[PDB]
């Protein structure tokens, strides 16, 4: 779909009306629009299609949510992700992205090829049921009903996301069983939190269950069982899908550059070496940092940020009334040639190494790959550092190639980038079995 948007936002500018019939949406490619509709003036808007289409999962969650609903649930979850939190939840990325590379050194040992982007949503998977609810799926080694039955409603997901935009049974069981499967760990949940002894402040942390789930429900918003299983399954879809795609379409960027897999394989062996990364190391992985940056960049989740005006407005210099359809192409604005150089071309270093991470604010929303404004992704830095070490985890150990005779790698977006057939991929070992350890300091 935004495929076709990005040469027509090159010949008709930062805002035009794609008009199918007598419905049409505002395609914005503008950082200073998207800048007015994401954060100056995000009370005018809402968020429109967007809850049309994740609302059969999602229900009241963050993400379709809009008015004083969203603003109090925003409110009370966003304290659980603070510091000790993320820095906690650093060593289950390092758990479960061992958990992938005994699975990748046993293809490697039999010369198997690997493809890549189902085991990357297994892998992310497995980290956001642990880090949300306390949930060990264990996708990267068993299929369960449970893990089928989400990915069924990944699937309708995303059926829901293709139905409204031209081209130019089974899931009601499965939302039952994830919610009968969260009912079961809000239960769980709740006994430890009537029995522990651990006095509530703002970093708050049970260091048995750091889980999202137990930090919301030892602060006692005492909020409706719908409304937490919403908030906590439009968590799970979130932190899922999202960080799936990233790794993968980041391992093909990688494919792509050698020299960015040297420079990678440099920093990551002389930082971490065979170590789970720490939060220390979060700082000093400046260069998979950066390669994390750039996946970002020329592959954003979701490539689009969908906005309904419920006001007057002025994008650009034009006037709107209420009612106006708007999708934000961020994948326009991430290679926008006007606010790039060479803006195809996977360059981790086109910031500089040493300088500033990039965000929304220090690249004047040319860059939004966690939006901006009030409705800014709330797990940007735990996704950032779940990517981190999943990076520095994989390139210390294999050399990744395009497996020979490997399907083409194209897109096929709904909500996120996927690819039409996978990312096959043949996986060398760079350590020897038989070598001790490698602990840098
Ligand atoms: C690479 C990984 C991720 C990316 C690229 C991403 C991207 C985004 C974006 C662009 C938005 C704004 C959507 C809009 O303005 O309509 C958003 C919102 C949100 N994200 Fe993330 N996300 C990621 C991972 C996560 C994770 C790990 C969590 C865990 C809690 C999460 C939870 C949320 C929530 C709750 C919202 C809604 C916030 C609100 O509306 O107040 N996401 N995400
Ligand atoms: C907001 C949001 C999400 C959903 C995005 C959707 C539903 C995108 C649909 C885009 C379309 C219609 C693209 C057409 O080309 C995720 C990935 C669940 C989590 C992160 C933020």
């Amino acid at each position: 779909f935004f495929i076709p948007l990005y040469e027509l936002f090159l010949t008709y500018g930062g805002i035009f009306r794609l008009t199918f019939g007598p419905k049409s949406f505002l395609i914005v490619s503008d950082p200073s629009i998207a800048k007015h509709i994401l954060k100056d003036n995000a009370k005018a808007y809402s968020k429109g299609i967007l809850a049309e289409i994740l609302d059969f999962v999602m229900g009241k969650g963050l993400i379709p949510a809009d008015g004083e609903i969203w603003r109090r649930r925003r409110r009370a979850i966003v304290p659980a992700l603070h510091q000790k939190y993320v820095a906690a939840m650093i060593s289950l990325f390092g758990e479960a992205s061992d958990r992938l590379c005994q699975k990748l050194d046993a293809a490697a040992l039999k010369g198997e090829e690997v493809e890549m982007e189902s085991l990357f949503s297994r892998l992310t998977l497995d980290i956001i049921g642990k880090a949300v609810f306390n949930y060990d799926f264990d996708s990267l080694t068993n299929d369960t009903g449970v893990i089928e039955a989400v990915y069924t409603v990944l699937r309708e997901a995303e059926d829901r996301s293709v139905d409204p935009i031209p081209v130019w049974r089974k899931v009601a069981t499965s939302l039952k069983l994830i919610n009968d499967t969260l009912d079961d760990l809000i239960a769980t949940c709740k006994r430890m939190v009537e029995e522990e002894e651990l006095q509530f402040h703002e970093e708050y942390m049970n260091e048995r269950d750091p889980s999202i789930l137990h930090f919301l429900l030892a602060s006692g918003d005492d909020v409706s069982s719908k409304q937490l299983r919403d908030d906590l399954m439009t968590m799970l879809i979130a932190g899922h899908e999202t960080s799936a795609a990233v790794l993968t379409w980041t391992f093909y960027l990688l494919t792509t550059e050698p020299s960015v897999v040297a420079k990678l394989q440099e920093e990551v062996d002389s930082v971490i070496g065979d170590r789970f990364p720490t939060i220390q190391d979060m700082k000093k992985l400046k260069y998979t940092t950066r390669v994390m940056n750039e996946s970002l960049r020329l592959y954003p989740q979701p490539p689009v940020l969908i906005r309904r005006s419920i006001d007057n407005d002025i994008l650009g210099e034009y006037p709107i009334k209420r009612g106006e359809d708007i999708f934000i192409s961020v994948w326009n604005l991430h290679r926008s040639p006007l606010h790039w150089d060479d803006a195809e071309k996977f360059n981790p270093e086109r910031w500089p190494l040493d300088g500033p991470n990039p965000n929304e604010t220090n690249q004047n929303f040319s860059y939004l790959p966690f939006g901006g404004g009030p409705r800014k992704c709330i797990g940007d830095m735990f996704a950032s550092f779940e990517n981190v070490v999943a990076i520095a985890m994989l390139i210390r150990r294999f050399n990744f190639q395009i497996a020979p005779g490997a399907p083409p790698v194209k897109m096929t977006t709904g909500a996120t980038i996927h690819t039409t057939e996978g990312l096959k991929l043949t996986v060398t070992k760079r350590t020897k079995p038989l070598d001790i350890p490698s602990v840098p300091i």
